[PDB]
């Protein structure tokens, strides 16, 4: 019983962490075989980051320029290129704590694990959702650039995001692991606007499953709903869509509660009508989105890692 | 910016995780130089559960009712022991990636993080907080026994817990690594009360502090207070009285703030009797008090760990 906020197990990516410096700016880099990764605006000065231009600021650095350490060790640099928003730092020897990996481009509305570093240190590992927007709503001081986020899949480590930036706005914004950004954000800075962000409504229902597996069923009522007819509540609200696709998702959970998704559904819609009365679920006065149904299910059946 | 439950990374602990299997029951073990951790109720069968005499059980019991598992790696059990309600089964090799370690019995109100496993494999990890009554709110399924608690201070792992039961009532219970139980529990099927459950004060000012810090700060008034007087309005609303001993505690967050403890205690009392009249502080619309001063200073100001 009970249902919490859970990142995956960190081990394979701290022993991955590293201090990247550039002149008077440190940050993280992620060290994989004989590459190390971070953001390339650690070439830029204070002046250089209202409007870089980054081609002609590589340029002008030498490999000696970045200086990379692992613990008590420094890493030579053998090279440096950059990849959209990512530097590769080539170094002259592979982690020998190079875990089997992939590079993956995540979804809006999927979940991953941050592992929140400073000076190539893990400080600390939680979990996130890639909102709508393409923000994260993340903890993130001065040196935490670097840090990334991941998935596990058996014994395979999924990097997804690499962190570059918080916004004037306070929230969090970064790339793939191939330097492209989620959403419409650049390096240098300037304002920048995400959208309006959205509910992640698939979430919101498995959260709700979450819920009724554990015995807290109160908002649960007597009806039904179409797909149409719910959509055209959620939209009121500011909730994302609900495709057939996220029924589909939903299944397994429906199966184990005996409760159809469109009769979750239909709940989902009274509670967005009617507010939760000074009720709680799963110890939230709030309806949570950060879960996806696969969380869920990974949660509430014990899935585990190698 | 930004406040997120945050738990230690877990990597010095995932290499301790062990299965122990004694009959038809598994659970989880801590591989310690040459000694494995594990819950004495490991040896019970389902009868034995009512009422269990572990001292007569135990002398039942031979080394090879004892199966231990690392991986792939199958550990010969050399000997058995009980201390208080932790069975230690000493083995012939010594875990070759045992970390620093401390054991140590926290108090009531302090936080740990908690790796989850099932199998001997970690399953994910969150942070708890040691409840005024000695429960945790966990996420625990079958299986989950001897997954443990811990804290990392500089280069070493303090444990702390050990998971031993879900109660009836939904929560958790379990021992330091001594083997004592945190509360009144005791290892045997039967139905156990805990304690009202109380509110940790000064998580919740420090909370309040992080709210604060992170530009959230609505809830702030123009009063202050005795500790006399807040006590008395605490104590109406299952608040644990507030010592001079917290207020010392919340001295770093009160000066990185310009906000004087008794004036955030003035700005808590009026929140208990008015209610936060649907608003929401860090992204909750209940007052959170699963974080000690000490989260919010070392995720708000980056402290890392070797
Ligand atoms: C991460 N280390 C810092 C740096 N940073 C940043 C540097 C350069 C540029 C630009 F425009 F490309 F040149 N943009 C951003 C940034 O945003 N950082 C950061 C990240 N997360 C949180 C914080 C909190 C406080 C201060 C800086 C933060
Ligand atoms: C943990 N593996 C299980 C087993 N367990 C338990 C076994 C024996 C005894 C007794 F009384 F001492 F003999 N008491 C308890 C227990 O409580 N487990 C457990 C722990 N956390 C969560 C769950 C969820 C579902 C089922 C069992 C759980």
């Amino acid at each position: 019983s009970g249902f919490r906020k859970m990142a995956f197990p960190s081990g394979k990516v701290e022993g991955c962490m590293v201090q990247v410096t550039c002149g008077t700016t440190t940050l993280n880099g992620l060290w994989l075989d004989d590459v190390v990764y971070c953001p390339r605006h650690v070439i830029c000065t204070s002046e250089d980051m209202l409007n870089p231009n980054y081609e002609d600021l590589l340029i002008r650095k030498s490999n000696h320029n970045f200086l990379v350490q692992a613990g008590n060790v420094q890493l030579r640099v053998i090279g440096h290129s950059m990849q959209n928003c990512v530097l590769k730092l080539k170094v002259d020897t592979a982690n020998p704590k190079t875990p089997k990996y992939k590079f993956v481009r995540i979804q809006p509305g999927q979940t991953f694990s941050v592992l929140a570093c400073y000076n190539g240190s893990p400080s600390g590992v939680y979990q996130c959702a890639m909102r709508p927007n393409f923000t994260i709503k993340g903890s993130f001081l001065n040196g935490s650039c670097g840090s990334v986020g991941f998935n596990i899949d058996y014994d395979c480590v999924s990097f997804c995001y690499m962190h570059h930036m918080e916004l004037p706005t306070g929230v969090h914004a970064g790339t793939d692991l191939e330097g492209n950004f989620y959403g419409p954000f650049v390096d240098r800075q300037t304002a920048q606007a995400a959208g309006t962000d959205t509910t992640i409504t698939v979430n919101v229902l498995a959260w709700l499953y979450a819920a009724v597996i554990n015995g807290d069923r109160w908002f649960l009522n007597r009806f039904t709903t179409t797909l149409n007819d719910f959509n055209l509540v959620a939209m009121k609200y500011n909730y994302e869509p609900l495709t057939q696709d996220h029924v589909d998702i939903l299944g397994p959970l429906s199966a184990q509660t005996g409760i159809a998704v469109l009769d979750m559904c239909a709940s989902l819609k009274e509670l967005l009508q009617n507010g939760m009365n000074g009720r709680t679920i799963l110890g939230s006065a709030l309806l949570e989105d950060e879960f996806t149904p696969f969380d869920v299910v990974r949660q509430c059946s014990g899935v585990t890692f190698q």
